């Protein structure tokens, strides 16, 4: 076999970014300021981090084993619990003493064969009383809120339709149901997009399979009131270059970005509206709603060429690292419309950003309210010359949070300081009765000069101060998803407004 | 109540030693070089660190809740579990969320009354299938050695006719005992001294109860083949002072270093000789044994003035920092002599030193090799500018392992580096069959370059050089004693030889 490495080595696993590959519990966290006392619930993100050395040189940061954070809070008091997701992978793994998967998404360099693949580390989302920790190559895995035990993989009674569960499903806040998708629905290349949706009770509603007019990428969706619509990232997949040992995705500059529309309710595939927007990258959706003529607002980060730089065309050719922006769009899509290509998009603010975050409480309906992570190279903002040798490579830097107002067009900036990134924030609603974007965010801070990570409290009165900093001594490495599981809401989402 | 500080402050939390507090596990340990594979067993240490920050200003380091280490080896691999003694303090304090023991041994400064005040935090020993979790003004809390789950404080089946425990009990190779003792055994303030032994059926065996002539501190004793040898440190406690809110310890320079001698087998209160070393401080006891003539030869680290300089005298009175050096220093006792005054010891080498271990294989018998912590001040061994500002304080400070052979009289020094502590080393034997003193030596680093913790493997052959250096993503606090107990080894302790 190919020999295991003791110890980690390379970019990806240097300075901030080694893996520490810790289970369990730090209780009563160190604070400094005041966390408010009403604010009670818990915060649950994941984040890639090998538990063994990769026998793959230069694995990139998306193939690591997720592994699981839960910050509770409870008066003004908080603790940590952190696990590792028992993916078939990682149980495999750990008995071996050694890392048996190989390259992202391509099970023909596996040195074992897996029924499943997962490394369940891009969202961690809560479903009727469980956790589901996601990754869109597979099924979620669920997993127990309070104790982060892993149950196992989730076929959600037996219903679930499709091989693949999306990292970004839609929680309808007034519907009380979960909105999914899975793409390569069949298998390593296949076209089959599978949608679906489960109701409050469990039970599935939706199942509508379609077809993508190519093998493309599809992380995100968005969720209307009557629509879903699929954004492809021209990433393209072919099963041969993948049986020589190549990479799942290549990107392709010949194609749009294809804008898929369905009726949310009662459609077929063949239903199915492939819109074409300039070539571009799709990133993360904040949200989409219908507005008043019944056309599709979509609001997503959007970038010109290839965010994923390490997957380049078939001639190598593609950006530079820290090169490519993504800026905060809008497209504009009719359904009834039979012109597929669709305008340039509007942009919203000039700041490089991504992580948009909504109040989830009007999902799939009009907001005015985005929070979202920005990247400021106006000299100053971050000190380059002392982040960049202790930051590792592989994870995309973010040196603060930004909210913005769609109404008065107001833009507050939370700059952690020049020696420090941020992650994804949350938003926390005040209470039960508050106005939309009214209450608190959180988002988990790394600090450079301490090599700790920290999780910042605001309120949403005043973004540029930190209510409370909550100081881990520990680092918790770069990770993706997260969300708010407040223990006022039953069913672990917000009431709608 | 007084204030809980909800982050910690001083010197005596800062820098290495900032409390990190996380239990639960760390598997497959980076390791550079090679773990010997023969190598089957763990390596158990304790270190004081408060799970709450102290409402007592500037806390000193040996009140912290104990949390133990274990690293598991099998087949060149290694595992890390860390969890805290469940002792009342940890879990009425956790019940709280807030500290409520009070200064070290003074229960007049308790914001509430507890039965045991033990932070179980000195000493982590194998017994009879348990682990025993050790501080001296207390009983032994029990643990499982394989969960490190706490089953609670252990009196030996109601048999431990002592309030208190002592954090150095000796087991003899030969009978399979454990020899113990505990001092200010009726409580605080007392001149008791209550000696008892376990045999290797778990039945108390000796129980002598005899007077110290002083309420002083007898922290660690010896043990050889027909006495039991009970130095005292003139630190003397006044429980009228405790009961004012001042200091359990108080330097007394007016009394010589008393050495009790008693017989191990048969004996009564009265036999004990109370011989009078020059004034100094009793620090570890390497070993002791009985040479041809019949006469205790006893071996310890010495000083000439408070180690301890934190409690001085009753005018304030006592050394600075770093001022007081130990030395490995040779007493000769005979319990026939009707003269008390002993002579000076000689010294079997220069180096300040601390924490001696032996091959237990021959402990309370003649031993020739000794391993040793070693502080030198020599230029450039430690690089001090570095090192102190990252450092914190409360806690002696070792940069250097010595091995002496006390036939040949050669010394090997293990200097980890310039920018490194160490802790107190183990000692395993090669194999069942190897002669005394040949095996592998583990310590626990401080990397201040890294800030992080590190386990050094050293052969025996050549002290001088790293077989393998397990790397730890995280801190371990500085620690006290900590042992290794081979799974060759069916009750957990070396075969005499
Ligand atoms: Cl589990
Ligand atoms: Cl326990
Ligand atoms: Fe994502
Ligand atoms: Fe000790």
């Amino acid at each position: 076999l190919p020999p295991a490495p003791r110890y980690f080595q390379g970019e990806n696993t240097a300075g901030f970014m080694r893996p520490v590959r810790f289970e369990g519990d730090i209780t009563n966290l160190e604070v400094v300021g005041e966390i408010p006392k009403s604010i009670e619930g818990t915060f649950y993100r994941v984040m890639p981090e090998p538990h063994l050395p990769s026998f793959i040189p230069n694995d990139p940061w998306f193939n690591g084993d997720g592994n699981i954070s839960g910050f509770y809070f409870k008066d003004g008091h908080v603790d940590l619990k952190q696990r590792y997701v028992r993916t078939e992978k990682f149980v495999r793994e750990a008995e071996a003493r050694r890392s048996l998967l190989g390259k992202y998404r391509n099970r023909y360099t596996d040195l074992v064969e897996f029924k499943i693949r997962s490394t369940a580390n891009t969202n961690i989302v809560y479903w009727r009383g469980q956790l589901l920790a996601l990754k869109e190559d597979s099924p979620p895995y669920a997993m127990d809120p309070e104790t982060l035990e892993t149950f196992g993989v989730y076929d959600f009674d037996g219903q679930l339709p499709s091989l693949t569960f999306t990292a970004h499903p839609k929680f309808d806040p007034v519907t009380r149901e979960m909105v999914c998708f899975g793409y390569e629905a069949k298998g390593d290349g296949t076209r089959d997009i599978c949608y679906y949706s489960f109701g409050p009770d469990g039970k599935i509603a939706e199942t509508v399979w379609l077809v993508s007019p190519v093998c493309g990428m599809i992380h995100d969706f968005a969720v209307t009131e009557n629509f879903v619509i699929f954004p492809i990232i021209p990433l393209v997949c072919d099963v041969e270059r993948m049986k020589q040992g190549g990479d799942h995705w290549q990107w392709d500059y010949s194609i749009p970005m294809y804008i898929g529309v369905l009726p949310r309710r009662g459609a077929q595939g063949s239903d199915v509206k492939w819109f074409e927007a300039p070539h571009g990258f799709a990133g993360h959706v904040a949200n989409a709603f219908e507005d008043d003529k019944g056309h599709i607002q979509l609001q997503m980060a959007y970038a010109k060429d290839n965010v994923f730089f390490w997957w380049p065309d078939a001639n190598g050719k593609g950006p530079r690292p820290g090169e490519v922006e993504a800026h905060f769009a809008n497209f504009v899509l009719d359904y009834q419309s039979d012109k597929l290509p669709l305008a340039e998009p509007t942009y919203l603010v000039d700041d490089d950003m991504e992580f948009p975050r909504i109040d989830d409480r009007v999902a799939t309906r009009k907001h005015k309210h985005t929070f979202f992570c920005i990247f400021d190279r106006k000299p100053g903002v971050t000190d380059f010359e002392f982040v960049m040798p202790r930051a590792g490579g592989g994870a995309p830097m973010s040196n603060g949070l930004a909210h913005l107002n769609h109404e008065t067009g107001d833009i507050q900036r939370y700059l952690p300081g020049p020696r420090k990134l941020t992650g994804e924030c949350i938003f926390i609603p005040r209470n039960s009765e508050a106005a939309e974007g009214d209450g608190y965010v959180m988002v988990l801070l790394a600090n450079y000069e301490d090599m700790c990570s920290e999780l910042a409290v605001l309120d949403t009165k005043d973004l540029t101060n930190e209510v409370a900093l909550i100081k881990l001594p520990v680092r918790l490495r770069p990770g993706l998803h997260g969300n708010w599981v407040d223990k006022s809401d039953v069913d672990g989402h917000p009431a709608p407004l």
